RNA sequence: GUAGAAACAGGGGCCCUGCUUUUGCC
């Protein structure tokens, strides 16, 4: 049975407009998008039949919305399928297409049957649903596939499905005033061909009954007054990079630090350098391939110092002793060079001070202290809490699981820990998030981004985000996590910048529902003219749109020449001839799972062993062993006429000079 | 293989460009 602001939200796309439903997270829109389709299905035209596509951006998402469909409508005697990357590759979606009525997708499933042939023509569909629309931009899946919807609104010679949006949060993008967000959410519409924002207005006293929004609470808590640890590691930051100068002049290279140590400049800085340094092209060789590599280590010690310091703010000394000594630990196991003997000595020399510091318990982070007593408060008051705690990295959330299972709040809740896909794989995520909903000592939940939206929680009635800010959506999204009876939402930092950031996004939250309430007021002509003249503009800026050998990308050492690379399936890069397998060494995959018809065989390494230098994968696939596939990223590209080194982070650039995998070609090579 | 967000700063005169962090998708 539907709610009245259900109905009235429902009214503009029942009327055949392109709608854009704006409604608080967990409202009802999917259920407002099941009355849409039903009127849809009754309303066709003489000799026309419906066909729905729901669009979701993930796979837990697809696969609850899929059978909330099935649910509602195969008792009314509809056909409901869906196609995800899970089964993409067993099923035909032309057939799929063919004999649903509703199919549910992935949107690069779609993005997919366009580019391989498969689909022609949006005309295909009467109603294609976007769930979480606002991420219709840039080259996101939902925006190459509404580009191809407009491209085909442009040469009309056909009809094109109704167009449905969900979000609860149109954003404001760089917005500073209402008529700047007023800009935004126009071109959001232009985007999704838009022609009514549906918001509710009429029944907005039945919605705050169903919705509570939390009250937030902002606090503001003191740092570590001396962090002994970090003079120390900054000490050994020091040393490294001026024994980085004394292996070459990287102020040639790049610029000198500002020794801004345990920032996310410094972090920025390395990288920068890092690229840079292996980019150096010397006329010996055997003095490039020394010189990088080194630098290459050098580097690779520096960032996880600065990681190490940024780990000590947030979380215990012994959180981030734990994380450097475990990367020592790793540094013995590799080639484990001169080089990187000396570094581990440097380290093992201040080390035992280190362990001392990490067991002192004046040496305390503060911050941490007081996320501890915001826990045991909510569990003394309310036992049966359910909390979810954020924080933005992984090596936070690891040091937070640590703590807190090594310190149980009220000595007997038990945390439980989520982050994205070692990672953890979906069947995993479910099982944590099982647990977390009916366990009754595990009542606490540390996640990254993970948890934000989509995938199904359990409703909190504390949600704490330590450290964790951004912009207004993901304010709106993460507070849609705690809608239980009372909760409470928490930000927990020690940085002004965090408190004002918040602020911020108080104002625009409240500038977005104002611009959009102006925007209702428009007559629709007054509306269409607007999305089009901003249409008209995407599209004339759509209108104005040698060989070389691969070095490793740490020694610098010889891989193999562009000439001998093929591309599998526009996506895998192999490298043919006897020539190559002499230059690299395999391990076996430790996770040989099979994908887009290849099955994993083993991990790809530079064979000096000096270097170790991960290069990709080898690969069974069609009646081929042990092909390896190599990735762009572990490789210096150098052109063979000019001489001159490049890095590229993409295959996007080169792929127009690589020769497509041949199984003809492939058969002779035995 | 590749997409979004956020942070950090090289180019154009407010967009472009990269980088990491993080999540995702195939
Ligand atoms: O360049 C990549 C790519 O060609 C292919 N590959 C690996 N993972 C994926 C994937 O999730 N999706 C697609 N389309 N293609 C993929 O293998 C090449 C090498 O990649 P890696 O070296 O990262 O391979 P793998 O993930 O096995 O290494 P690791 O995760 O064990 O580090
Ligand atoms: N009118 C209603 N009657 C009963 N349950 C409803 C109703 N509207 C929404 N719900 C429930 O609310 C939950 C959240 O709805 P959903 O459509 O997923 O929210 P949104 O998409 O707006 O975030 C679902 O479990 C759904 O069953
Ligand atoms: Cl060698
Ligand atoms: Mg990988
Ligand atoms: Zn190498």
């Amino acid at each position: 049975k539907a709610r009245s602001y259900q109905i009235e939200l429902a009214q503009p796309a029942i009327n055949g407009k392109n709608a854009l439903i704006c409604a608080p997270t967990g409202s009802g829109k999917t259920f407002v998008s099941i009355l849409i389709c039903e009127h849809h299905f009754q309303n066709m035209p003489a000799g026309r039949k419906a066909k729905v596509v729901f669009l979701a951006t993930k796979v837990p998402v697809y696969e609850q919305q899929k059978n909330v469909f099935k649910h509602h409508f195969e008792r009314q005697g509809y056909s409901v399928q869906g196609i995800s990357g899970e089964n993409f590759s067993n099923v035909s979606v032309e057939k799929v297409i063919e004999d649903s009525d509703i199919i549910v997708v992935t949107p690069q499933i779609l993005v997919n049957s366009f580019e391989d042939g498969t689909l022609t023509s949006l005309s295909i569909f009467t109603l294609m649903i976007f769930d979480q629309c606002h991420n219709t931009t840039g080259n996101h899946p939902y925006n190459v596939l509404m580009t191809r919807y407009l491209e085909q609104k442009f040469n009309s010679a056909s009809q094109l499905p109704q167009i449905l949006g969900l979000t609860a949060s149109v954003g404001v993008g760089n917005a500073k005033n209402i008529e700047e967000t007023i800009e935004h959410i126009c071109s959001l519409c232009s985007y999704l061909d838009i022609q009514a924002i549906s918001t509710v207005r009429e029944n907005i006293q039945e919605l705050q009954r169903f919705m509570n929004k939390p009250e937030i609470d902002v606090r503001l808590v003191k740092r570590r007054i001396h962090n002994p640890f970090a003079a120390i590691i900054s000490n050994l930051m020091s040393e490294t990079e001026a024994l980085m100068r004394t292996i070459y002049s990287v102020d040639t290279l790049s610029q000198n630090s500002k020794k801004d140590f345990g920032t996310q400049n410094y972090e920025h800085w390395i990288v920068v350098t890092q690229r840079k340094c292996r980019l150096l092209q010397l006329e010996d060789k055997e003095e490039e391939s020394r010189i990088c590599r080194a630098l290459f280590i050098c580097t690779e010690h520096l960032r996880k110092y600065n990681d190490a310091l940024i780990i000590s703010e947030d979380a215990r000394i012994i959180d981030a002793l734990s994380y450097l000594t475990e990367f020592f630990t790793n540094v013995k196991n590799g080639p484990y060079t001169e080089l990187e003997q000396h570094l581990t000595a440097k380290f093992q020399e201040k080390e035992p001070e280190l362990i001392a510091l990490s067991k002192d318990e004046t040496n305390e982070n503060p911050k941490l202290e007081e996320l501890v007593c915001i826990l045991d408060d909510a569990y003394r008051y309310n036992p049966q809490t359910r909390t979810l705690l954020f924080a933005k990295t992984r090596a936070l959330v690891s040091a937070l699981k640590k703590c807190m299972e090594e310190n149980p709040i009220l000595n007997y809740i038990k945390p439980g820990v989520l982050m994205g896909r070692t990672g953890m794989t979906l069947p995993s995520q479910k099982g944590v998030l099982d647990a977390f909903k009916t366990s009754k000592d595990n009542r606490l939940l540390i996640a990254t981004s993970v948890a934000d939206e989509g995938i199904d929680i359990v409703q909190c009635n504390l949600v704490v985000l330590y450290e964790y800010s951004g912009n207004v959506t993901k304010m709106i999204q993460v507070r849609g996590r705690g809608r239980a009876a009372g909760s409470k939402c928490i930000l927990v930092t020690s940085k002004t910048e965090v408190v004002e950031n918040e602020k911020c996004n108080r104002y625009k939250e409240e500038m977005m529902n104002k611009a959009v309430e102006k925007i209702q007021k428009w007559d629709e002509e007054t509306f269409a003219k607007k999305i089009h003249n901003l249409q008209m503009k995407e599209r004339v800026l759509r209108d104005s749109r040698g060989q070389k050998n691969l070095l490793c990308g740490k020694c610098k050492a010889y891989a193999c020449s562009t000439d001998d690379i093929r591309i599998i399936k526009d996506s895998h890069h192999i490298v043919l001839g006897e020539a190559f397998k002499e230059r690299y060494t395999t391990k076996p995959h430790k996770k040989p799972m099979q994908f887009d018809g290849f099955e994993k065989k083993s991990k790809m390494y530079c064979r000096n062993n000096n270097c170790q230098h991960d290069w990709g994968i080898t690969v069974k696939y069609l009646t081929f062993d042990n092909l390896p596939v190599i990735k762009i990223k572990s490789f210096v590209m150098e052109s063979t006429a000019t001489g001159t080194q490049m890095d590229f982070q993409k295959w996007k650039s080169i792929n127009s000079s690589l020769k497509n995998f041949d199984v003809e070609e492939m058969s002779n090579l035995y």
